[PDB]
């Protein structure tokens, strides 16, 4: 893996190479961090992507060296997950520019640490609100201008916060539940439109935002990571992996899931 | 076997047997949002009949004050009915002092406000998930957020959040209300977590599908199909608001002593076996 | 907190918060009623109204429970050795409680086996044996029940199960999955019995003070309280605590109750280290 | 349009490869159940990748027809041994001559189970007892074995396969959703214990699969079937390739960071098959 926002110089297959052959996946959230390697990986299967988040010179930047390392389109689009006009806008430039979009993947959210007691009311809907409603809202529109009619797939990238009811986090951890459970809801109403719908919860990722944000000091880090399962991060390659399964056919009868990738992080992180 | 009496409307029942001491929440108060109708109404009722005093805050000044007058008359307790959106941190804030002020304490948040209706996620629009959440996550969020503040912080309380197993499978024609109430189960182990050592117990109570209740006469569907269900459902009847006031109460009491962070499913076993 | 005492002794108050005559004359059978949780479930059932079966291997451990019990409350307690593992003990004892009172309305399967472990170490038979006494034992007195008396009276039914499972703590492979399989009984049983009039729930406790299962393995008593302090409620909870969920439970006011896990654990699981 | 499959326990006729076919290129599997059902196809689809197998169960004929099929259209070894899971010594032996004859074991699949359907009420407590020592017991005595033997010293993957019945309490099944969510458990605390030598374990929870024993016992009647296959999501039967998929993916290097899940692949059948 590669710790900024820029794609691996070398890459095995470990999936063929052209298992998303000429496909689309529209990924909000697309131009840094997780969502960044799960467009390169995505790419580097054959795949075309559409990268959107509310910064254009963010996704401009990302595209040229996702479209550079890999030799596939990426369309880079400015929209907040939070305004439907916007999101209607991208996904039909996708349409218009692609023709078809096969894949959607809810990357993109907004997270910080904060004490219950000390996070304002704003605060805390602001995270519904980019987390929950941005993914029903990216969701509800794929659904109507192309999947209702032509299938897809979608994967939500959620967390295991709700689990054990993380400290600092009850923003973060209530607006991940509702989308775990929004999977299910969507999977069951969608399965018989060909829309498979799963969530893929990472654990503590290196090289991403999330990390630098939410991992605390360095010291007390390592600590907990040592004391983890597989006694490490995990890195957005390995996340791009699991995601790349779910959204290929390889996952044909998987839907209404949550896969969690997180080293069994969530087993054994301290709480309180 | 038979449930204890419940009245379908709006109104308190006409008689009660004990089954908890009378005392159990002898000059208590507790904050019941939604407490003017349906559970919330029954909730209010029940807590006063164990001796606690109550407010009752929603919207609709009307609804809450015809249910005041209602809860004090056949219980000799006092009920503060206030008008309140759970949406709007000022009126929530300003309905919390104004309780404080009547009664001086608060001993117990039922977050019991909600809003639902049927509807396929490929026809609701943006603002109606959006509502939802608000309403049933974040108005739950802010009514604890501002009840820590103002005396729970320093005094200690008991939270009980009014949630559903919408979630659990998906249920069809209802991603908005599984997706929130969802949220609302996180949020109980968050706040228990983080609020454990003030000497506050969070907990969610989930009902099943329950008669006398705005969201069985909207979501229920069609009387012939929703007694199938029902039938088939394990304990073969729907549970009436008494029985939900009974599972509310025991978590809002010190017989829960040691419960904090968990769900407690109230649903006759519905959820296992009804249809998605 | 509610009182309670370090041994397997009856309270020398109690303060009611449930009416005393919430099961007057009901009949509890209880495996494990002679020690630790089920004891003092025994106890607090008694105190209000109920007369209890207590039944575990020991004879000598349950008869001088049920001498306390009996002593403290005024109500009946007969004591039972019987091995949840073993049809032909679990259908005399049965029979023996319903010839002695002719009605069974609750029960409550506390009965188990436990002991720190590391997966790699434990035997084949260690980890079979922990199955046997939770798992299919639980099973066992649930099913001899049903035929003896639930399937045609109806009746509540209460299994002690445990969070170990949920987060896979270390040292308890063997007590993990078996509450965990118990867990799962417990919506089975509600599914098929709940048509002939059954409740059947779990409760799960956290760390309880007072019992074997804290002694074996609460491990030394300083990285203990560590964790404790660390935990939402900062304590232990004790087995008065426990009684009173699983009263509860067992009791008309959880009337609309079935198929569900109850964990009063003053949140443990959501912080103990793993 | 599920990747094909065949009805009996025959090799695929002719395949496509979605995973690069080194994936587990000279590997070893040690797969219980593997002569038959999903356990026969797991072996196939893992030799399609490079593996050699192991596949042990009770019944000699199985494991023969199976291996000489195996071998026959993949190419690659395939060591069939008698050997009951609940028997350690058998268990032990058999480990000792996997290990013999290829020098090395990656992976296990814990598939043996066994099942058939049963009221609480008529199921035996050596009935129950005997679902719970094949499914539970036996996934533990191999995985242990198999720590003992190789995998504390040179890490490995284990997969159990596992099911959805304990969620909702699946009628006529007390029995096996009692010994899965056990399994599902185990594959949890396995995961926290084993970590830190190498060993990843996960479960995978397959829905109601054509071509197997499984469905053959369980599904019931064909067109009660049909209704409840059709009104599940995606509307059909899973087959045993693409639970082989789901498990590869789990048992490969393409799951490096994953441990300690359950990876549920229904087609969402849990969420809406009925519960009568
Ligand atoms: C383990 C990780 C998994 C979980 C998910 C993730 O990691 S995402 C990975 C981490 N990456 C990110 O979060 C990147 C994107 N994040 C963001 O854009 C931000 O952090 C955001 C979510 C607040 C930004 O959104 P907006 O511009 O819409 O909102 P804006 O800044 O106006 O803030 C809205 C409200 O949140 C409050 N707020 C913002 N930051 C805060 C903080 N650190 N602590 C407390 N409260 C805070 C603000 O004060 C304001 O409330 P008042 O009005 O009361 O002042
Ligand atoms: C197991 C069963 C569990 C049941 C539990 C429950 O959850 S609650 C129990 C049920 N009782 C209830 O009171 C349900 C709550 N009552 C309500 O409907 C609520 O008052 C409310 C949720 C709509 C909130 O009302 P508001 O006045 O804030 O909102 P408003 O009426 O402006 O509507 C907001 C958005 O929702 C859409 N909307 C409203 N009703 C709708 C319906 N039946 N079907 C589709 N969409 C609907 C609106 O058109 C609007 O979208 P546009 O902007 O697109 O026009
Ligand atoms: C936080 C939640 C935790 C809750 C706590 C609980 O769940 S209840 C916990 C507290 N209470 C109790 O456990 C009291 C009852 N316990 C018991 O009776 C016992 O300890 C028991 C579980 C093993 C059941 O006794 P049995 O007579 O049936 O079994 P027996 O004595 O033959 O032992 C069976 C196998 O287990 C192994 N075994 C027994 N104790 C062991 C130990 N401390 N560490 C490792 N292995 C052990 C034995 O060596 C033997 O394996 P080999 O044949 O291979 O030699
Ligand atoms: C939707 C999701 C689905 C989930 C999917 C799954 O998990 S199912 C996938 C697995 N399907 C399968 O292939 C099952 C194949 N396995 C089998 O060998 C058998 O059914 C088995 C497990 C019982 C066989 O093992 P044994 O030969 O050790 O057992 P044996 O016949 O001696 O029986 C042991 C005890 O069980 C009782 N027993 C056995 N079969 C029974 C039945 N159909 N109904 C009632 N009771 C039965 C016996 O009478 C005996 O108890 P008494 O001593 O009282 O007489
Ligand atoms: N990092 C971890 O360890 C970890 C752990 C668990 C889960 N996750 C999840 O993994 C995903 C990515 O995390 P990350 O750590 O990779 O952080 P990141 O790089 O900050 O990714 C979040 C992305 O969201 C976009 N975004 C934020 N708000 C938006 C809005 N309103 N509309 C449109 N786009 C928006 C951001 O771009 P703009 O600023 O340009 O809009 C940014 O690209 C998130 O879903 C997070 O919840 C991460
Ligand atoms: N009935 C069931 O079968 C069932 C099943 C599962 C869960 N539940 C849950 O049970 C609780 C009660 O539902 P119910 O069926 O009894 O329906 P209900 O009577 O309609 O109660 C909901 C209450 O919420 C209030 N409310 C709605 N929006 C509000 C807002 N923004 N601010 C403040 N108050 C608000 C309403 O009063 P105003 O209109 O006056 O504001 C009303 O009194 C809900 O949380 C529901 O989700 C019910
Ligand atoms: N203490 C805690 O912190 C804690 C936490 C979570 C769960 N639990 C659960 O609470 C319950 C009681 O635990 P405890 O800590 O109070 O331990 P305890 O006093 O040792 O109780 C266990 C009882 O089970 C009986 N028993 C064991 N094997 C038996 C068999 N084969 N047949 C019949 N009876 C059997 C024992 O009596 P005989 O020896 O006379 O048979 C003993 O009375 C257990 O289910 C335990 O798993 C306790
Ligand atoms: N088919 C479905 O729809 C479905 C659904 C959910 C889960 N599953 C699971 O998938 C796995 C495979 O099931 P299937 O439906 O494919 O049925 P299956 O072909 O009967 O597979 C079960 C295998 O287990 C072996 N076995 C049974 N008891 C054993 C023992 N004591 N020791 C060693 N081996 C033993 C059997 O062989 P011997 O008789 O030769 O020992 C048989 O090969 C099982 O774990 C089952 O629980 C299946």
């Amino acid at each position: 893996d590669v710790e900024g926002d820029d794609c691996l110089p070398a890459y095995r297959h470990l999936f063929c190479p052209d298992l998303l052959r000429d496909k689309v996946a529209f990924i909000t959230g697309g131009g840094s961090g997780i969502g960044f390697r799960i467009a390169e990986i995505f790419m580097r299967h054959g795949c075309h992507t559409v990268i959107a988040s509310r910064s254009l010179p963010r996704v401009l930047t990302a595209a040229r060296k996702l479209a550079g390392a890999t030799g596939r389109r990426c369309l880079p689009l400015s929209m907040d997950v939070r305004a439907p006009p916007a999101v209607m806008a991208a996904v039909d430039q996708a349409l218009k520019e692609f023709g078809r979009i096969d894949i959607l993947i809810n990357c993109a959210a907004g997270n910080f640490l904060c004490p219950a007691g000390a996070l304002s009311f704003n605060a805390f809907k602001t995270v519904m609100d980019i987390d929950t409603s941005g993914t029903f809202n990216v969701s509800r529109v794929l659904y109507e201008k192309f999947f209702r009619d032509h299938g897809g797939v979608i994967v939500n990238i959620t967390a295991t916060l709700g689990n054990r009811g993380q400290a600092l986090q009850v923003h973060a951890g209530s607006a991940k539940a509702a989308v775990d459970a929004m999977t299910r809801h969507l999977a069951v109403e969608w399965g018989p439109q060909n829309i498979r719908v799963n969530s893929l919860a990472p654990g503590p990722i290196s090289g991403t935002e999330g990390l630098r944000r939410l991992g605390g000091p360095q010291a007390s880090l390592s600590t907990k990571v040592t004391a983890s399962p597989l006694q490490r991060l995990g890195n957005k390659t390995e996340i791009a992996h699991s995601v790349l399964y779910l959204a290929s056919p390889l996952a044909s009868y998987v839907t209404g899931a949550v896969l969690v990738a997180d080293g069994g992080a969530w087993l054994t992180f301290p709480n309180g």
